[PDB]
């Protein structure tokens, strides 16, 4: 409901913010698949809560707003998917480097995540304001 999918998105954010640091613990868990499994779990919880919320809104109301909303919905999902895909890719690349320095890979991952965070910010804000106008 209103804040349900938002609270779930907040939990994805909390985790992402820790991952962004790419400390050695993050790295241990990135390479063991724990980070990606958990972020993926938080993303799924988010999109499903959003789906349920938008479906309930759609149900109680008496259509451009609608199609745009779907798209805004897709944008957030894609932002979260990209984050996940970025981390999964990093793991794959590192495991193929045979112990060689991962420095450049991490600098690049960091930059990708900083950019996606700016996207998550505006995309969620856009979804929030659209869901609010949609309301019957």
């Amino acid at each position: 409901s209103g804040q349900r999918w938002e609270l779930a998105l907040g939990r994805f954010w909390d985790y992402l913010r820790w991952v962004q640091t790419l400390s050695e613990q993050v790295q241990e868990e990135l390479l063991s698949s724990q980070v990606t499994q958990e972020l993926r779990a938080l993303m799924d919880e988010t999109m499903k809560e959003l789906k349920a919320y938008k479906s309930e809104l759609e149900e109680q109301l008496t259509a451009r707003l609608s199609k745009e909303l779907q798209a805004a919905q897709a944008r957030l999902g894609a932002d979260m998917e990209d984050v996940c895909g970025r981390l999964v890719q990093y793991r794959g690349e590192v495991q193929a480097m045979l112990g060689q320095s991962t420095e450049e890979l991490r600098v690049r991952l960091a930059s990708h995540l900083r950019k996606l965070r700016k996207r998550l910010l505006r995309d969620a804000d856009d979804l929030q304001k659209r869901l609010a106008v949609y309301q019957a």
